[PDB]
């Protein structure tokens, strides 16, 4: 039955392209001057939280929302996706579980999961591969001193800092996964494996009504780490403090765990996991287009003549 299930888990994130090991004709897409563009993932401590809860039906989300969003800021658009599942025996129910999170991903990408293994706690590892017209690439190279930058919030911490937030909640605040803490409105365990947002449809829908400019996929060292790398050299980003919200997980991490401003946003997205630059007179309509489609987005600061990240307000 797991691989039963299994198997209608994968049929769903099939597209036409696929042929029957899978392959993608790519030729079917008709794209001129190809350039593809791929990456490769682990879901990371927070798998730990999986372990605890024994709930791994979405890590998959966030293995492939890793892969997927570090494509599209580059412009491509994601075509297959393909998961390592290494384990010391493999139990049919869990294995499908985690291949279902890794599908559902997959479809919320517009992606097929062309492949897979499981060889003999669990680890998972994605590899996704997207594809750009060479001269559509978006490298951020026109980004210049003044454009806005519009940031796109995050569903929560996504996957990354996890390592701190184990820290917090049981080394030093000793909390119980089950237990409703104050600003949060759902159990610890819930709200900590919330699945990371996929951008992938959306930006796709974006960018054919807006010119954007630039992409950064809030990950590892947070917003200060990321915006720099999307921006030119001699370009720096003032954020304004303050411009959109701050998820209540994060004050409750920052509460709980008695941590520094700084170091918040070196760790955490505080809010917001994909930043988008675009030149000034874009930043309101792209907004608002964004709000009448149900998507919140927010003018979090502009671009200057400098480097790195520096904050206001």
């Amino acid at each position: 039955q797991a691989v039963a299930l299994m198997k209608e888990h994968v049929q769903k994130t099939m597209r036409p392209e696929v042929l029957g090991g899978g392959l993608f004709d790519l030729s079917a897409l008709g794209y001129r001057q190809p350039v593809l563009i791929s990456g490769t993932d682990g879901v990371g401590t927070k798998l730990k939280l999986a372990f605890l809860l024994d709930r791994h039906d979405t890590i998959g989300i966030d293995c492939v929302a890793m892969c997927v969003n570090d494509i599209i800021v580059q412009g491509a658009e994601p075509l297959f996706f393909l998961d390592y599942i290494a384990c010391g025996k493999a139990v049919p129910e869990k294995i499908a579980a985690i291949v279902k999170g890794v599908a559902d991903g997959c479809v919320e990408a517009g992606c097929a999961l062309i492949g897979g293994e499981t060889a003999e706690e669990y680890d998972l590892a994605g590899f996704a591969v997207g594809v750009a017209e060479k001269e559509r690439l978006i490298t951020g190279e026109t980004i210049q001193a003044g454009d806005a930058l519009v940031g796109l919030p995050s569903s929560g911490l996504h996957s990354n800092g996890y390592s701190l937030v184990r820290r917090i909640v049981f080394e030093q605040a000793k909390l119980s996964l089950d237990e409703i803490y104050e600003p949060l409105d759902v159990p610890l365990g819930e709200e900590l494996l919330k699945p990371t947002r996929i951008y992938a449809k959306l930006l796709r829908s974006v960018r054919e009504r807006f010119t954007i400019k630039g992409m950064a996929h809030i990950t590892g060292g947070g917003l200060i780490e990321n915006i720099p790398r999307m921006l030119p050299p001699g370009i720096g980003a003032r954020i304004q403090l303050g411009s959109w919200p701050i998820l209540p997980i994060f004050d409750f991490l920052r509460e709980k765990g008695s941590l520094e401003e700084e170091e918040m946003f070196s760790v955490f997205n505080m809010g917001i996991g994909l930043v988008l630059a675009v030149s000034p007179e874009t930043a309101a309509p792209l907004v608002e287009w964004l709000s009448e489609r149900g998507e919140p987005a927010y003018i979090i600061g502009e671009v200057a003549k400098g480097a790195g990240v520096s904050f206001a307000g």
